[PDB]
């Protein structure tokens, strides 16, 4: 039950919101600094108005594991908890995520994307709180909308995977790597929790879910970022 | 009360689900196939971003209608339940449906449009969980914000019927019919409901909104598919 | 605790209810009338997108304090109140707000500036539903996106206060003194209140913040759109 020791998820909820909120912050300062590695002003002159998801993600996320330190160290049980309601917190920072890979990567179909990821949170957010045996029809609905989105969104990120540099490509595989690797391992951890097979206590998935917000949020934002720099520095600072 | 035969409901929701879900998979399918009737290749590539609003509309919808299978079978009341507030759903559902005839039309204020329905749909939500005599509080104001836009949604697809080929214009007189002929219904259907005058049970309300919600989504989405294939099959596929 | 004398808040909110509303509804005819002060028809014809921020701000605020009126003259405690949850009405009216000051001025970073208003409210309403001291810690937290945003977009509109010609300086001059003058007043009520030093009741807070919505949408809304007509009777119906 809900004997989790709260000092220690408080403790890490802490550092998450630090780390993560602070990597944001650091994206935005870089944002409003240059084109590429060179200091060279923007076309537009302040920032691209789709560069600012990977930053906002992580600030996003910054703030909700704020929330989430103040609703552990508050005890438990809080008016205002978003850990209460598992992947509530997901459903407003996903979308920021999937829309850095979108406009970064120019992919059609951006909003069909984004939609199928809303929507396979809020299964995952009923799922998780349905105490009957239909809480896998509300996470069989969420892998329906989210297998053909990962697979009909990994096919277009493999056709403008070639057009990018090889410079670039190292960037972007990393990138891939985590979206695409990390990603499906949360309805993976679903199966084996306390709701499902009952492996992974409750106390152990928010520390696990707590890494990989760590990896999806702050590595994968920076990825993105560095490779923005990079894509800006090879193809609107030299040419081609 | 709610004495409402759950496994019939429950076996009707499933079969809205599957027709509703199924006709928006459809709809996606059909869009990544050609311009029209004929299989020319996009001019972007892939496809509009704005024809995707009436597949996503029933592919919305049908989810939806997978959650009410769900609440329905598991006996009643439950966490995750569409069937507790009513007219919730349709607040997810009817701008998309909306934003299909907006932007299908090129009707300009789409702004202003989204907003009205909206409003209109969160004063039915609000109406429904009153239970006071203000409950017509809510309605009132919800008509207040639905009349000046049906009217004035009206005048603008009356211009733009003009335009349009006699061929395209018999698919758009449908559309209409649909749009301006059972939205205005759902207020009607209130008055009478066990709400309102007592005429309409809660059993048999449920029933008829999901007949209307086959012909709002599933036959209306599909007409402006069809009358936008064959507009863009006399546009842009052999001149005018 | 909740002895507010409702009688006088439902009237309050009724009156504040017609003028922001009322003053919404006469923002949007004279969106359809012309360009300026002049009846010039719009260059797109019917109006420009961004131009109905204003109105749909005050719009969605009156309809929201019709909403409270009903709250309040029902007895208090409400099915669907807005006044149970402080500072949620907000979320969905202060960006509109803002967003009339990033179109009509063309501030760049629109996306920034939108993601920071609305996480400053929703920390906001998780700090007022928050009884423990951590209520605080939501405070403190929205502070920490308020202050820079604030500092930030100041900076943008200094920026381009130069460009207007002097006769629309005028006017924004005074939209900069309700923005950046009664915004910051909001957090200060905060400290005030009962919930902070105890100087401002509960039925004192409600008559403050009608007073402030009354300048923030319906002042502010109405400066906004002479700044919008003289902007454009200058610029768009003669030259420069
Ligand atoms: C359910 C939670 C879902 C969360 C998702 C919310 C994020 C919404 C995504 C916004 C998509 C916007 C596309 C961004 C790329 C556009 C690039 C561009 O040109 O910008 C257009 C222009 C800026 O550039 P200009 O100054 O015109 O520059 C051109 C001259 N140099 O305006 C824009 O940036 C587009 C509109 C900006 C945002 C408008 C508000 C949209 C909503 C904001 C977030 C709120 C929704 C989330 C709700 C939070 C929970 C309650
Ligand atoms: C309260 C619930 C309300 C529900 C309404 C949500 C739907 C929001 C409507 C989105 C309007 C977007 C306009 C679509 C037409 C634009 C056409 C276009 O050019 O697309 C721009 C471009 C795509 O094309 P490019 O690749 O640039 O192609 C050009 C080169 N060939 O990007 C877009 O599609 C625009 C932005 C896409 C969506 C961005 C995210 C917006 C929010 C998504 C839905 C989430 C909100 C609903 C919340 C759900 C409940 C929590
Ligand atoms: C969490 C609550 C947050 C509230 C914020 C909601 C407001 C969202 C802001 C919308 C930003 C749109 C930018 C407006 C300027 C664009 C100007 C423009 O050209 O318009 C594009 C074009 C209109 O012009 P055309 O007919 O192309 O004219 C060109 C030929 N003459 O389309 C548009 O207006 C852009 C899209 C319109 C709105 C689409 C739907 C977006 C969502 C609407 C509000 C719903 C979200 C709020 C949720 C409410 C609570 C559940
Ligand atoms: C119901 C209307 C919903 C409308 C939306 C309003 C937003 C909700 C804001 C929080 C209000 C919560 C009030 C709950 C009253 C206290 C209940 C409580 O104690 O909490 C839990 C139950 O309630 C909750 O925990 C509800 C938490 C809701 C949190 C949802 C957060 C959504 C915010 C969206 C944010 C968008 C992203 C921006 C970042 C924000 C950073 C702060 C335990 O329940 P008890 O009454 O003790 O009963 C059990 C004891 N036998
Ligand atoms: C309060 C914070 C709200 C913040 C938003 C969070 C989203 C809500 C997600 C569901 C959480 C529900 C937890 C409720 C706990 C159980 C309560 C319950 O049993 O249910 C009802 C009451 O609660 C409900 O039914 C609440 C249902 C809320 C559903 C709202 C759905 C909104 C989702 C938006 C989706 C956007 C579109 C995407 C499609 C999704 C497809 C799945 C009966 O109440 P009891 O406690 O039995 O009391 C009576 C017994 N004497
Ligand atoms: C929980 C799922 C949330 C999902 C979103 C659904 C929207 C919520 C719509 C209102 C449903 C409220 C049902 C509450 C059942 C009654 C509870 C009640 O009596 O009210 C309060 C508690 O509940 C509330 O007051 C909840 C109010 C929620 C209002 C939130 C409004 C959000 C609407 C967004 C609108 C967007 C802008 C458009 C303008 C709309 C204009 C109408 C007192 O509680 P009692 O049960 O008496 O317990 C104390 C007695 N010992
Ligand atoms: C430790 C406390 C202050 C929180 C710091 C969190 C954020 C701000 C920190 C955590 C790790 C940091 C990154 C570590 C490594 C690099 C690589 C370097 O080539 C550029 C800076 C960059 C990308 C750093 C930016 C700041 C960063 C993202
Ligand atoms: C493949 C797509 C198109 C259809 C997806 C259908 C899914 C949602 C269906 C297939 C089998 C169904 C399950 C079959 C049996 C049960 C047992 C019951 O006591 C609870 C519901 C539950 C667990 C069902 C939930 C819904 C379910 C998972
Ligand atoms: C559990 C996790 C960490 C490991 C799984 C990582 C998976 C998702 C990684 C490993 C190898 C990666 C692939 C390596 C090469 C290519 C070819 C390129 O043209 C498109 C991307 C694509 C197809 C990558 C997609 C992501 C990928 C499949
Ligand atoms: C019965 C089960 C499988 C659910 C099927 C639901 C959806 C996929 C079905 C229901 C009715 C079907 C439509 C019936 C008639 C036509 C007209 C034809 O000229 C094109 C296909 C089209 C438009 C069909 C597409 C598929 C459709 C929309
Ligand atoms: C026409 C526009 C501009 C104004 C709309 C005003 C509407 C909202 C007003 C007009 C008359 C009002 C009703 C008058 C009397 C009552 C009885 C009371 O016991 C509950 C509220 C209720 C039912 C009112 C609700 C609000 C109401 C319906
Ligand atoms: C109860 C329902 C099914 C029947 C009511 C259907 C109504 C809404 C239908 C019946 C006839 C239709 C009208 C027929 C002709 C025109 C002229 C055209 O230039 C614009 C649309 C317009 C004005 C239609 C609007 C929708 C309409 C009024
Ligand atoms: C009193 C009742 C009817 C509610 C009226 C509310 C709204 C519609 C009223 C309140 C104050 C009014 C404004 C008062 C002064 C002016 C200045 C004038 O040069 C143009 C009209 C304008 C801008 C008015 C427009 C209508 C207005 C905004
Ligand atoms: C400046 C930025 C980057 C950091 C902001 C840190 C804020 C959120 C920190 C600084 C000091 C903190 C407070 C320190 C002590 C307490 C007492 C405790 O019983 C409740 C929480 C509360 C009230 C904390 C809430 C969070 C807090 C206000
Ligand atoms: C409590 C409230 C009512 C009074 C405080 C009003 C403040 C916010 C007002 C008073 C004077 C105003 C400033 C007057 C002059 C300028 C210079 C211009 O180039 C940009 C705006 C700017 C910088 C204004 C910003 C708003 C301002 C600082
Ligand atoms: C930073 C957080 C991220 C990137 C979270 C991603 C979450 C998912 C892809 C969740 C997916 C789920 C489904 C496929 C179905 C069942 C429920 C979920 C929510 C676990
Ligand atoms: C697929 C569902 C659709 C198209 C639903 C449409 C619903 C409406 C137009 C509802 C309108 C209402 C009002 C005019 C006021 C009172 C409350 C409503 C919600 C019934
Ligand atoms: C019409 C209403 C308007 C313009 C409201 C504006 C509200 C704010 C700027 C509120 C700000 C707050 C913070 C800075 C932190 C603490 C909580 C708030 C919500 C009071
Ligand atoms: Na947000
Ligand atoms: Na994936
Ligand atoms: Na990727
Ligand atoms: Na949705
Ligand atoms: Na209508
Ligand atoms: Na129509
Ligand atoms: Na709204
Ligand atoms: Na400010
Ligand atoms: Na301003």
């Amino acid at each position: 039950i809900h004997d989790m020791d709260y000092p220690l998820l408080g403790a890490m909820a802490a550092i998450c919101s630090v780390f993560i909120g602070g990597s944001g912050a650091w994206m935005l300062y870089r944002l409003d600094l240059g084109l590429g590695y060179s200091c060279k002003p923007h076309h537009s002159g302040y920032a691209p108005e789709a560069n600012s998801f990977s930053a906002l993600s992580c600030l996003v996320s910054g703030t909700i594991y704020a929330a989430k330190t103040f609703d552990f160290f508050d005890g438990g049980g809080t008016p205002f908890s978003f850990n209460w309601y598992w992947y509530l917190d997901y459903v407003f920072t996903c979308p920021l995520i999937l829309l850095d890979v979108l406009y970064t990567l120019e992919i059609p179909h951006k909003l069909r994307f984004v939609f199928a990821v809303i929507i396979t949170l809020w299964c995952g957010v009923a799922a998780f709180v349905t105490p009957s045996a239909f809480r896998f029809g509300y996470y069989a609905v969420g892998c329906v909308w989210f297998v053909p989105f990962s697979f009909s969104l990994l096919r277009h990120v493999k056709q403008r995977y070639q057009v990018y540099p090889p410079k670039c490509q190292k960037l972007l595989f990393w990138a891939c790597t985590i979206f695409f690797g990390f990603w499906p391992l949360f309805p993976i951890l679903f199966l084996f929790s306390w709701l499902g097979t009952g492996h992974i206590d409750q106390q152990a998935f928010t520390i696990i879910h707590a890494f990989l917000d760590l990896f999806c949020k702050t590595v994968f934002g920076l990825i993105m970022t560095f490779f923005r720099l990079e894509l800006e520095e090879h193809t609107e600072v030299l040419g081609l």
